[PDB]
């Protein structure tokens, strides 16, 4: 769909606006679950080719058991922290409980789906992927027993080590991970198990419909916790997120410092709206996302976690339009480097030139379109492939959409060098504002000392 | 067995009872395989199985080569090292003539040995794959008797099976520049790395530590490629060293402390900046300021003392007397009314102001406490979940005694208009003189008027 | 491989000269295909032993490919960038319809062409693995013809490793949502890589220079995984075009410098914030002031100008004189007096305070050398090891000239009480104007008392 964006010239900063919410705010716990059969020995006395192969594959088996067993014994700064598989590891807790394992062993026994009520209160999905007890029981072991492991077929070592493999990848990803892994592979999860999954979680059809269609982002949103491997099965918890807020205005605010453009090359000044990031609108507050890189972009959903997000209200907006206005107080920082930079928004580039920095916006078959002249500007990607800043070299996305140009008087202008305060990280309008106001009283009354 | 304390008065909550697994030193042990370089695949005759065998052949004959071609809060005050500069030096060595062969002989008869290089360092060397042996006698034989038809497709999956680990770890270096971190699998099995850290240099407490704890070591570990020369393949496995051990650890948790007023923009922060982790050591404490550079499993917290300052022990003042007059308590200042909350090891502190809503619930009963206005804090017993805003935090489920002590807030201890909002990496003592410096110039400019 | 290191300690900041310079300037696109032979069922009953390898071997591959189906729908002044942007401009122009046609016909004849898409890019493309032929034409008439019984093992194994890599790759795009980095040995053989790198427009220098080192090209590489349609799989390989090699390049070490008085809490420190890479660059230089964001082979410099910023030449001064009046140096300004140690590219920087013990240590030798208070630099040659409090640091051990340059430390040119001690990006003229404006205040207020 149409994607809109609006540069405003007075703040320096750039609003992508169009872009619709997919905000993971919960966990749902799910206990996935191979079965594994005992070998004691294998009392194979002839050894050739095949019996060697079908050995050594066995004693990858019996060392991948062991080693589970082993295993199982600007802005951002303001966000809160959490423990992210603080949910999977309190299903581990349970598991680990005495005689709570057999229980979802039973449950698995005839089907491969089952919802076992935990011994806390707790109803959880539960899936058996790989029965490889059975396999290994009655499938091997008689070819073996009937020919005194003189294994006639080179098939059966040929499919053996295949169903081993799945178990050995698992046993990897979880021994380098220090047994939490992210994201979900396809050995943690085959799709046809993922899809199932979704298909049976306890979300509206909206939402089961969303995961469907972006299986690809709920693997990389989502943990498996190796939790327990005792009585002949081994199990591990996959958590996987569900998205509460779904369809929801949301929008991308870009920003670009900007600084004032004096003949002096050391007297400049710089103010930059540090409020960059994502903003959704959720049940009547917006949650705001400072880090850049929380949330990833599929056509025009944006899948995000809010564990990285703050809760602002909506009045946030107005930083955009009126970052002076009286009812939200809009964060920005202040600098005394004026050095030349360029962002990239979602439909065009704003480029802070100063000093006698090179700015170009090209476009690929007529060169050079534009050069900007020092202050901050912004160009659509209609005409535009390329931008140039200094010696650094950006492509822009290609991306159809709607540009607006604001008109307005930079910022910067507004304050009067000499009593600018110059090193402030995390101000607000307000709050430099106030600072001024206290060091233009300092003034005062170091000239009402000289005036005796 | 932890006992965690949260304390009103500055907002933070300290967890005792941790034991330390201090990571003080590196050893360098040198991993080898020995191949043998094949000269030219001349498979005149083409059937589906001379193409399996010379693809596989040539897969192998491709990850020599391809190796070959390889060979040729705060924390800003915390010093840089270079985690590799011990493999580094050792590859070095490695390197010099006629020492791969003092290195291939010693292994020649056994897969164990120690090694003096020609400097003075005795290494520990692992001939994990003899690869060669195999290539030699079991499989170009049998593929030269019939001009490469082999009757026995065993023999090619008995091949690529024993190919399988060299390829593995070619890959691995393949994609991160001749560096791992962690430690594979295929870089070293579980039963060869329990049998190195049995012959580490350590004492038994070390070994048995390192040995049931496996998986740490291995994410705190590089692999180091080296040189392919001599038909032999080595590379140099740099595994930590724990000199550090059961000493006590505790953390400190910070989060904005702000007042609560019903005036929209009169309102004043403060954040302790001292979060991290901390371990007694030597008389001091070893302090880990980013959450991510410690591993904690069970009771015991492996961490990396290249990320870490030396503090005094006095340091732990700031927890129970954040004003006292021994250690210079680090703070930060604001004005920036936002709530946040941040999950203990046996709790959640909550900062909450302005008109968010917070809530702390219970998964079988809902909602259990309503947070007013301020800074507060909730054990994990009977709380399972903890909402501030639209951000849903689960809290850890781990069974342990929480203690709240009351205390008045300290930012209440100021008043605004002549408080310094702005400071990222002052101290109790840097404000309280900052303000002293500023009613200074509000007591001498009023006594300047006549 | 000579490089020669100065440690000034005027300002505790250590320079390593020497190096080279290797720039990401730009980015070259090539499209991979893969072309592919869609069954619309394997109608083969699956119980017997032969039939349930070959035909699970045929539903790995069909699940792969309908998979893919569903997945095709300082420093904080850097300047942000759109990494593939490049690349996912290419694959925008794929999707039109009708446009795979036209690359399709054209790598009918050869494994290698320059196509002409409709819209503005040409792009080689090319056709690694053919799985359509072997499907079409050698597999499954041979299972056709005996129902599922493979008789002959031989075919099967040839299959599964001719499936073998699309398995790989797309199990990589699986798990990295469309976008790999870095490019994995699936995506693109070393055989394929420098075949490709021999084709893009540059200059022999540039091309030997990423031959000889092809393992950082692919961790600056991305793979955009984008259209499997009308039986071809294609993705965008994005690789990095260095247009700014050999130009001189250096790296700037500082640590944090601090007065020693005997006053334990009155304390003041200073510290250079101008750290990272500079590499000059267009008679400017490229400041790279993330550490990692650039690899270092011997004495070339793998960075990426996407995160840089572009610099005066008069930024060199900050090293040779602090207060030149033609560039404003860098500095932060704290009372936060706490030892630590920088280890440089050939030795070992130690600002060592209070009451800390701080030493250097050779492994055959001990301890040589005992640090006073202060910040104090040394070299790697006789020196094997640095320990300060705790933490033990491994020096570089790599033999290079090495210069102490005596000065005299810049922290106590500046009386306290009246030094900013706040300040994270401030710099040498900021702080004068601060220190003079509450100074003229102190002395108009003592003249007229």
């Amino acid at each position: 769909q149409n994607i809109t964006e609006e540069f405003y010239q007075s703040t320096c900063s750039a609003v992508s606006r169009g872009y619709f919410s997919a905000l993971r705010t919960g966990w749902y716990t799910s206990v996935i679950t191979i079965e594994l059969s005992n070998i004691k020995e294998t009392k194979c006395n002839g050894t050739d080719t095949k019996v060697k192969l079908i050995k050594q594959e066995l004693d990858k088996y019996k060392n991948a058991v062991t080693e589970l067993q082993l295993l199982t014994q600007f802005l951002g700064f303001l966000l809160g922290v959490g423990s992210a598989i603080a949910s999977g590891i309190a299903v581990c807790k349970v598991l680990h409980l005495e005689g709570e394992v057999n229980k979802i062993k039973n449950a698995l026994l005839s089907t491969n789906k089952a919802v076992v009520s935990l011994s806390n209160g707790v109803s959880v999905l539960t899936f058996k992927v790989l029965d490889l007890k059975s396999y290994i029981n009655n499938q091997l072991l008689p070819i073996l027993n009937q020919q005194s492991c003189r294994i006639s077929n080179i098939e059966t070592v040929i499919e053996f080590q295949q169903k081993n493999s799945r178990l050995l990848e698992i046993t990897r990803e979880f021994s380098v991970n220090a047994g939490v892994t992210t994201p979900l592979s396809t050995y943690m999860l085959t799709n046809s198990e993922l899809l199932s999954l979704i298909n049976d979680m306890p979300i509206t059809n909206d939402q089961k419909k969303l995961m469907s269609s972006n299986v690809q982002i709920v693997r990389q949103q989502s943990y498996s916790i190796m939790c327990i491997i005792k009585e002949e099965v081994l199990a591990y918890v996959v958590q996987l997120p569900i998205y509460g807020v779904i369809d929801t205005p949301c929008w991308k605010l870009h920003t670009s410092p900007l600084c004032t453009t004096n003949i002096k090359e050391g007297s400049n000044i710089c103010l930059t709206r540090t409020d960059r990031g994502w903003y959704c609108d959720n049940a009547g507050s917006v949650s705001f996302f400072p880090q850049a890189d929380t949330c990833k972009v599929q056509s025009n959903r944006v899948f995000c976690d809010t564990m990285n997000s703050l809760t602002l209200p909506s009045e946030v907006s107005l930083c955009n339009t009126d970052i002076f206005n009286s009812k939200y107080d809009c964060k920005i920082m202040t600098s005394k480097t004026d050095i030349s930079s360029s962002v990239i928004t979602s439909l065009g580039a704003i480029v802070s030139c100063y000093g006698k920095t090179k700015c170009t916006a090209s476009n690929k078959n007529r060169g050079i379109i534009k050069t900007f002249s020092n202050g901050c500007d912004y160009v659509s990607n209609k005409g535009v492939d390329t931008v140039s800043v200094g010696n650094t070299l950006y492509y822009v996305n290609k991306l159809e959409g709607k540009n607006l140009y604001v008109k307005g008087e930079p910022i910067i202008n507004y304050y009067d060098p000499l009593v600018f305060p110059s090193d402030e990280f995390d101000a607000s309008i307000s709050q430099v504002n106030e600072k001024i106001n206290q060091s233009l009283a300092f003034i005062r009354r170091s000239d009402e000392l000289l005036s005796a």
